[PDB]
């Protein structure tokens, strides 16, 4: 009763008091000792010493939104790419030098028990990265936040590289316990899935489903010195336990196993996105259990924080847009706006138009495609048998909503057939595009000539019938993770100038525009890279092997492995950088260490080809004698969170060339400015707004435009009519398919010429002349070191446009109405 | 060795202009005017097989 | 000290067999199962391959 109080525990934050609560979890919550136990044992132990104080502030918080009632915004996603978390926790709390010296007086070492955390197995790249970004922004303003996603038991595979071929192995990143989180039993869901809609008088219901048991795991997500911490729901399936009797139906076959390993793989696997090897029934029926299993504690949550109490309208989802808003991350949960529908019409029993202001004023969608194949259409029929009452909902939505287009545009008949919620043709599908924008209010892209081509094109006639809707939101960083935990020493300095401030809001960096001729600023600034790429040579050798020349211009490019991101042209000026050192070896080279990363997708033949590419090269540059330290072409293992943390403080120059136009935005892009490296970049996606900050004449730029992109499109591209021109395309192309790069199989890199050569679908060729023209005007400045640190000083004052903070307060401000505070809150 | 460039009798032939017109317009299809998008695609911009090479020499 | 089973959750590639073939969705069941049910003795119904199962396991 009162005495049961959080009030009292831990005491003063004292290395005195943390080596002795650390004592306490390595014996009696790990059960070992001083004897027998491991580093990763010292580690879970040292993570659990930084949890208590975590979790103090997690109960404060989250009951501090109890008593103060504000409105909740439920970031959703199928993807939480949370990367690692004992440093980041340890500097969004003050502990780092706490916790520093205490392990060291332990007799322990914190950066190598830190390197034994492994990167929470969660999310992919892009579309996760960034709602692991927006979660810690979505903190540090003091906004009230929840994460709700699918806990994946072994995340998206593991890259490991033998034979230069790409090879896939298993992530069982739980395999050892993830201490971060709470697994919450007592709040399990059912999911209803297959079934059948019987009509009784009083309303309709959805009779005789599979169920599949949703359990929730909860994760804590503190901010940065003010104590919020916010929760990270996500959810796990787990078929009901009944398996030999119950329903009265076995005795005789079990086909029954299958719920429980058809159910049990909802969340055991990522199925990411645009791909993946046919639209199965397994990635319908995972979007749908994140999400029902979600409305559902939503509604849940809404009836109980004090609110039988904030009635005033028999509890009435009046004030429901005022005290919840739902953001839908890309069309992943697009079946959150009939399921609302589904539950408020049916199961509470609004009346059908009532239900809906509700709904579409509780959701937004938040865009991030350009090209519009790309965008999800599941087929009528899947709908149909999985999930019944919902295909008939998305059928109302479509009569009502095509009845307002004819409501605002009359006669007009050939637009129906567009705005629709339904591609009649080939096979009848619900094109969840439609859903998204129809059941929201809100219609973000991720940056402003993105948001602007959504307006103008894909979604125009939407545009046409509502202007309010389509907003921006340019994609952004936080500063906590990509600038203060990956490189304290550029962190440092920038406050050695002026003052820790920033890391709070990024445009107070602009200052540092000032220091552009302190020549002791500019003393620092490199003595910081060269600081950062010495420890990478370091790890590129003590932990996987090369020799990295530290003095070399990093060159890196860590991307999804796809056709249009282009590793083809920074193949190809690499095997050009390499014919230039060997036909005349006593020139003037300035030399590049060449990195690229990024996993290919299981069964994309080409991006498994390129990884190919890429490491064959490397056996021949990295060991033809006449080269020495003038180039090596490292392929980058096993790229994710943790990796980027090591390698962007470390890079020169970062290859962001992607065929213009190709696009929404890039958020490496942000780290690579923040982190001290120049771009080369075409113009596109995010390039555009950080050229206009930075000015252009900072920036790299180069390549087709869209304007010409578009215009080589109507004259035809024909790559061997370039290949015409240029001699050294010739030259190395030619080497390609002679067998140069690949000694015992002369016809293998074939599949690549080829493709090149008469079937380019993103101009490759095109684009070889000005990529490696820009290159040496790279090249070229960067013999000038105090020039290439002055503009690093630009590019870097520059970043505020680009802090998570900044777009987040513009989601918070301007959609999910609240203004984003930064008190400090207090805590025990 | 020339790279078949397709886009290249699309504009000789008028007809052939006017026959790739009406396809995409949505001629053969005003419920689904977009649909043979896919063939427009192929043949302006990725036949393997050469059918607009080989169109007036057949017509004729 | 006590044992509960586990499988190698490794089925979607593991040896090259799959793809192809799921069989192996019951070597993660029975065996699973190992651990789940009690099957007490002088009585049972058959000399079950489960029970022999888990005592060679409890054993190893
Ligand atoms: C930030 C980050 C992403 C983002 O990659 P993009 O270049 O923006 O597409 C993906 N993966 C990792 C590991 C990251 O650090």
């Amino acid at each position: 009763r009162k005495q049961i109080s959080v009030r009292g525990l831990a005491g003063v934050e004292n290395v005195t008091e943390l080596k002795k609560n650390f004592n306490r979890h390595l014996h009696f919550t790990l059960v070992k000792d001083r004897n027998v136990a491991t580093p990763r044992d010292y580690y879970f132990a040292l993570a659990h010493t930084v949890r208590d104080h975590l979790v103090g502030r997690w109960i404060r918080t989250q009951q501090h939104y109890y008593e103060k009632d504000p409105k909740r915004i439920y970031y959703l996603s199928l993807e939480f790419y949370m990367g690692r978390t004992l440093q980041n926790t340890m500097v969004n709390l003050a502990l780092e030098n706490a916790c520093d010296e205490a392990t060291y007086q332990l007799g322990l070492d914190m950066e190598e028990l830190e390197e034994i955390e492994e990167d929470a197995g969660l999310g992919n790249g892009g579309l996760g990265r960034l709602a692991a970004c927006f979660l810690d922004s979505m903190a540090t303003l003091g906004l009230a936040a929840y994460g709700y996603g699918i806990r994946y038991e072994f995340g998206i595979f593991n890259q490991k590289i033998c034979g230069g071929w790409q090879m896939e192995e298993a992530d069982d990143w739980l395999r050892y316990g993830n201490p971060w989180e709470k697994a919450r039993p007592e709040f399990t869901l059912p999911v209803h899935f297959y079934g059948r809609v019987e009509h009784t008088s009083q309303g309709a219901k959805w009779v005789d489903t599979q169920v599949v048991l949703a359990m929730p795991y909860d994760t804590p997500v503190p901010g940065y010195r003010n104590n919020v911490v916010n929760t990270m729901r996500l959810w796990s399936a787990k078929a009901p336990n009944d398996f030999n009797l119950k329903d009265f139906n076995v005795g005789g076959y079990i086909q029954a196993v299958l719920d429980r390993n058809l159910a049990e793989n909802i969340s055991r696997v990522l199925y990411p996105n645009d791909n993946f090897f046919e639209g199965k029934e397994l990635r319908l029926k995972q979007e749908y259990f994140v999400v029902a299993a979600t409305l559902q504690d939503i509604i849940r949550r809404f009836k109980s924080s004090k609110f039988g109490c904030r009635d005033p309208v028999r509890t009435n989802f009046d004030a429901f847009p005022d005290k919840v808003a739902i953001q839908l991350n890309d069309t992943h949960p697009s079946l959150a706006i009939p399921e609302l529908m589904r539950v408020l019409v049916d199961l509470e029993r609004l009346d059908w138009d009532k239900a809906w202001e509700v709904t579409v004023k509780t959701c937004a969608y938040t865009n991030h495609t350009v090209i519009p194949e790309a965008l999800e259409r599941w087929p009528v029929h899947l709908l149909e048998t999985l999930l019944p009452r919902h295909l008939q909902i998305i059928y109302e939505i479509n009569q009502r909503f095509l009845n307002r287009v004819a409501a605002a545009f009359p006669g007009d008949v050939d637009r129906l057939r567009r705005m629709s919620l339904v591609e009649e043709g080939a096979v009848k599908r619900i094109n969840m595009a439609h859903l998204c924008i129809a059941g929201s209010h809100a219609v973000n892209g991720v940056a402003r000539i993105h948001s602007e081509i959504l307006k103008k094109t894909i979604f125009k006639d939407f545009y046409e019938l509502e202007p309010h809707k389509f907003q921006n939101k340019t994609n952004g960083i936080t500063p906590r993770r990509w600038l203060v935990l990956c490189n304290p020493g550029l962190a440092e300095i920038i406050a050695e100038r002026i003052g820790e401030e920033y890391i709070s809001d990024l445009d107070q960096l602009r200052k540092l525009l000032s220091y552009v001729d302190d020549e002791a600023f500019i003393r620092d600034v490199a003595k910081v890279k060269q600081e950062n790429k010495l420890k990478f040579a370091a790890y590129l050798e003590r932990e996987y092997k090369v020799h990295i020349n530290p003095n070399s211009l990093f060159d890196v490019q860590v991307k999804r492995i796809h056709e249009y991101k282009r590793q083809l042209l920074n193949c190809l000026h690499v095997i050009t950088l390499y014919n230039r050192i060997k036909k005349e070896p006593n020139k003037f080279v300035v030399p590049r260490t060449v990195m690229i990363g990024g996993k290919a997708a299981p069964g994309y033949h080409m991006a498994k080809m390129i990884i190919k590419l890429i490491t064959a090269i490397g056996d021949v540059v990295n060991h033809d004698p006449v080269v020495g330290d003038r180039l090596r072409v490292i392929f980058l293992e096993n790229y994710r969170v943790s990796l980027a943390e090591k390698v962007i403080p470390a890079a020169d120059l970062s290859e962001q060339i992607s065929t213009a136009g190709t696009e929404a935005s890039g958020t490496g892009n942000m780290k690579f400015m923040l982190n001290g490296a120049l771009t080369i970049g075409t113009m596109d996606g995010a390039n555009v707004e950080m050229a206009e900050e930075a000015g252009e004449e900072n920036f790299f730029i180069f390549g087709m435009r869209v304007e010409d992109v578009d215009r080589l499109d109507q004259r035809g591209y024909n790559a061997q009519e370039y290949y015409d021109r240029i001699p050294e395309l010739r030259q190395i192309i030619e080497q390609l398919s002679s067998g140069f790069f690949s000694p015992k199989q002369p016809d293998l890199f074939k599949d690549i010429v080829n493709m090149l050569m008469h079937h380019d679908r993103f101009k490759v060729f095109a684009d070889y002349e000005e990529y490696v023209k820009c290159q040496e005007r790279v090249s070229a400045l960067y013999k000038n070191p105090r020039e290439w640190t002055r503009m690093v000083i630009r590019n870097i004052a520059t970043s505020g446009k680009f802090s998570s903070d900044r777009t987040i307060a513009q989601y918070a401000r301007e959609i999910w109405g609240v203004e984003p505070s930064r008190q400090r809150l207090p805590a025990p």
